[PDB]
């Protein structure tokens, strides 16, 4: 069925891809997005509107970010360094419903993640720096944009950390998942 | 167009050659090549700068074998005993990019196969003892061999076997053809 693999995680609905590769080191080529795979991979039509692509520092947290309004699926992937990325699904109703899930992406396996509308989504840099990149379907927009905390004891995430990530004061102000309003 | 048999085959670019003989089996005379017949055959021009040579026992399969860097075509056949000869297109963007072709090329039928770079290539040895002969247009580079496992369940290669292969130990540590990588 590929040329990119394609693996279902705990929770299903959320993907990791992994490009095949072609050359070596010293020169090579892969296909960062197929409309096509990716379709036949998440079972439906996706257009993406906006790509985002950001630098930040070793320990650098940003996160547990998602939007009710304005909803979007996010396909992510690190061209630099290494982050440590988290999904968690806040549908209602879903069997997994605050449930997460964790890989690490970067420029080295470049592999990526699709979470789609209804996931708060998170990343925590492991490497000197990292850029992150991703494709959504719809615009962030902050007036709409909601927060759980990071370290949220009910989530109990495993941030591979061991060092305080150094967070934006909004994402220090985070909600518990508790009070944390979430997606029809 | 010849005065040696030449067929393209599944895979187009890999051609199995099939010289003509003078004499019979107590005195024979056959051109095992003609750069001349070879260039028409292929379509361009070819160099050939090492001769390889080699004997296996009954059941050693040398395999899944390829240089991405000092790219090499080689042209094989069978001066003793019978082998089954494998070739597997690995070129990006391929129509037939993940297909294999095989052929039995032994010392009695005197058959050849052109393997362009861009593909690997791979043997089991039939008879008692083989001896193999290839000709490539670069030189053989341990430090640039890539290798796919022989029992790919995607490649899912016809070997003709029944017994286990005798493989070397980096044959067995073979790559899955899903995490291989291949020609730009």
């Amino acid at each position: 069925s590929m040329a990119m693999k394609a693996t279902r995680l705990a929770i299903p609905d959320v993907i990791l891809f992994e490009p095949r590769v072609f050359g070596d080191d010293r020169g090579f080529f892969f296909e960062s997005y197929n409309q096509r795979a990716f379709e036949e991979a998440c079972g439906h039509p996706v257009s993406f509107v906006q790509d985002n692509h950001s630098r930040s520092a070793r320990g650098v947290l940003r996160g547990l970010h998602y939007q009710i309004r304005q909803a979007q699926g996010k396909l992510v992937r690190a061209t630099l360094g290494e982050v440590f990325d988290v999904a968690v699904d806040l549908r209602r109703g879903s069997p997994t419903f605050g449930q997460w899930v964790g890989e690490r992406l970067s420029a080295e396996n470049k592999r990526q993640m699709w979470i789609p509308a209804g996931f708060a989504h998170g990343f925590v840099v492991l490497s000197e720096y990292a850029e992150f990149l991703y494709k959504t379907t719809d615009f962030w927009a902050p007036e709409h944009e909601r927060c759980i905390v990071w370290n949220d004891p009910e989530l109990k995430i495993d941030w591979p950390l061991q060092d305080a990530p150094l967070l934006s004061e909004k994402d220090r102000q985070g909600k518990a998942f508790a009070d944390a309003d979430c997606f029809p």
